[PDB]
């Protein structure tokens, strides 16, 4: 009922009744908002509505204070003050960007650009508003009632009329009813339920929308710079394997927070785990948005850090299988590995947050709200894939706008930059170096002479918005007969439908460019499928070709990215 202004902190009884988040606005800022937007409902102890019986006047501009009550022009008593006067909405204790965040639908890229260029308190309001909007949008899709069951990985569904059909990919997790979360893949659909329950005909699914909690802590704490390493105690006996990062581990102790831009295979998990061997007394909470990224940190920690002092935090509502080698849910262990949504309310000497391009400003704030740390380290790469923004359909979101950390890495540069790629053949390293790294990524390996590119547009068929290019999978099939060493390759494409087809025709294991992020394969076969803005995204293209250690075959649709690939060209 009584709080502080989300724009200038001035205390107030006023909240905008028309904002989806009902932000507390002060007398001055509340006016500047109601007078510039369709938002005219103002909430105090009592709402600002005409007290006259059955009068439906709720617009604060058309209301007045008569005695200690509120009335419109038609019912105001002789002695009355217009609620809107002198640039103020009457309340207690007596902005252009705030209006755009309050009224936007989050479908344009300029909406996300603003949610990142604004003040710190408006970044939290934007994050709070966007997530609530994203969640209410989930209520606006049709229910799937089972019509029949084929096998243990197949069934047929009956969709709700009038309400749309949502996309079928692991990117949209349904919730069955209460028989666990379920996923689907294209008349015979594949049912992938978290719980092994014999699919009941008639049982229905619903996209589980969660309550959006208010954000309190900033996306980034205020930066502090120190004269010496603070609260952390370094070893002088620091393993030669981690000698390359000694200087950067010292920068970590001489700042409140630090940003590390680590391109593919430059030593991000090495840096993260080596930080624990450099400050061995220090308690480190390892966080990431995805379970796969918290597990990738676990696999590196298993190798270099004592298994007893490690704990893998697993949320009680167990969704997908994760890391099984640490003691589970021991919040007090020196090394805690946990996803941002499952983070407990604790403190740490250092907090490492990896895969920073996948974080949102909502995630950044949750991290600063649940973990109080001496030091914060943000590891990732703004040249890699960001979190998918389900409501965004108009315009492409640039890296400086993924989150506050990525904004810093693209504007002032990262504090630390891992510049030598030790995974990829020089053909791949030189290509991504020129494409997204300003020629600052260096190749540790030589050219493998196993990196091929083929310009083949083929034929694009659509299965709803997901694309398939059978002539591109046919060209791969031809290639494999003549290059049987490529039998061990992972098939990568920007579309799951293209992958579903290539899995049946080639038999190769399948990965979307997005699900391949953080992983490495000896050989990669990539079919671009289409020459759309999705498949031609340079961040997605960067992740696509940097998965390969030994060889890559790129069947290209785009003349632009094909001409940018520094690979051996193939004919057919
Ligand atoms: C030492 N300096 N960099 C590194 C690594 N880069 C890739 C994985 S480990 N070790
Ligand atoms: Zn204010
Ligand atoms: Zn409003
Ligand atoms: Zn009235």
């Amino acid at each position: 009922a009584v709080g502080a202004c989300v724009l200038c902190n001035s205390q107030t009884s006023l909240r905008c009744g028309a904002c989806i988040r009902r932000p507390f606005l002060c007398c001055k800022c509340c006016y500047d908002h109601v007078i510039s937007t369709s938002h005219k409902l103002v909430l105090s102890v009592n709402p600002y509505v005409c007290n006259a019986p059955g009068c439906d006047v709720t617009d604060v501009t058309q209301l007045y204070l008569g005695g200690m009550s509120y009335y419109c022009k038609s019912h105001k008593p002789p002695i009355s003050f217009p609620l809107c006067a002198n640039g103020q909405v009457f309340g207690l204790y007596k902005v252009t960007d705030f209006n755009a965040i309050a009224t936007c639908d989050w479908t344009n890229a300029g909406d996300y650009i603003l949610a990142n260029t604004c003040t710190e308190r408006l970044k939290l309001f934007a994050a709070e508003t966007l997530k609530a909007t994203e969640e209410t949008f989930k209520l606006s899709y049709g229910i799937a009632t089972v019509r029949e069951v084929l096998s243990d990985r197949e069934l047929h569904l009956s969709w709700e009329v009038g309400k749309p059909r949502p996309p079928l990919n692991r990117n949209y997790v349904f919730t069955g009813y209460q028989i666990g979360e379920y996923t689907f893949e294209k008349d015979a659909v594949v049912y992938r339920g978290t719980t092994t329950y014999k699919l009941n005909v008639g049982d229905y699914f619903v996209l589980t929308s969660h309550t959006v909690m208010p954000l309190s802590a900033p996306t980034l704490v205020p930066q502090e710079h120190y004269v010496r390493i603070t609260g952390l105690y370094p070893t002088l006996n620091i393993s030669d394997e981690f000698s390359s990062n000694v200087a950067n581990y010292q920068k970590v102790g001489m700042q409140k927070y630090s940003t590390l831009q680590g391109p593919p295979g430059t030593g991000k998990s090495h840096f993260a785990i080596g930080l624990a061997l450099y400050y061995p007394s220090a308690r480190i909470v390892y966080t990431a948005c995805s379970h796969a990224a918290v597990d990738a940190l676990c696999e590196k920690a298993l190798k270099y850090l004592p298994i007893d002092k490690c704990s893998r935090i697993i949320p009680a509502r167990a969704r997908v299988e994760c890391f099984d080698k640490f003691k589970v849910n021991s919040t007090l262990e020196q090394y805690v590995f946990c996803t941002v949504n499952a983070l407990p309310e604790t403190t740490a000497d250092i907090v490492v947050f990896d895969e920073i391009s996948m974080a949102t400003n909502y995630d950044l704030s949750v991290v600063n709200a649940r973990l109080r740390a001496k030091h914060y380290v943000y590891i990732g790469d703004p040249a890699q894939l960001p979190a998918p923004r389900t409501l965004l359909t108009k315009g492409t979101l640039e890296p400086e706008y993924f989150n506050s950390v990525c904004r810093l890495m693209k504007t002032i540069g990262p504090d630390m930059f891992l510049g030598t790629c030790r995974r990829c053949p020089a053909e791949i390293v030189d290509t991504v170096s020129a494409l997204v790294y300003d020629n600052k990524l260096k190749a540790h390996k030589d050219k493998s002479a196993q990196c091929f590119k083929m310009f083949y547009k083929g034929v694009i068929t659509h299965d709803v918005s997901s694309a398939i290019n059978r002539p591109q999978i046919g060209v791969v099939r031809e290639f494999l007969t003549r290059n049987p060493a490529w039998r061990k390759a992972v098939f990568i494409s920007p579309y799951n439908s293209q992958n579903a087809v290539a899995s049946k025709i080639l038999g190769l294991p399948t990965q979307t460019v997005d699900s391949s992020q953080g992983s490495e394969y000896d050989y990669v076969i990539f079919t671009q499928t289409t020459e759309t803005a999705h498949s031609c995204n340079v961040n997605r293209f960067n992740v696509a070709i940097t998965r390969a250690k030994v060889g890559i075959l790129c069947i290209m649709s785009d003349r632009d990215l094909y001409d940018k690939l520094q690979f051996t060209s193939l004919e057919i």
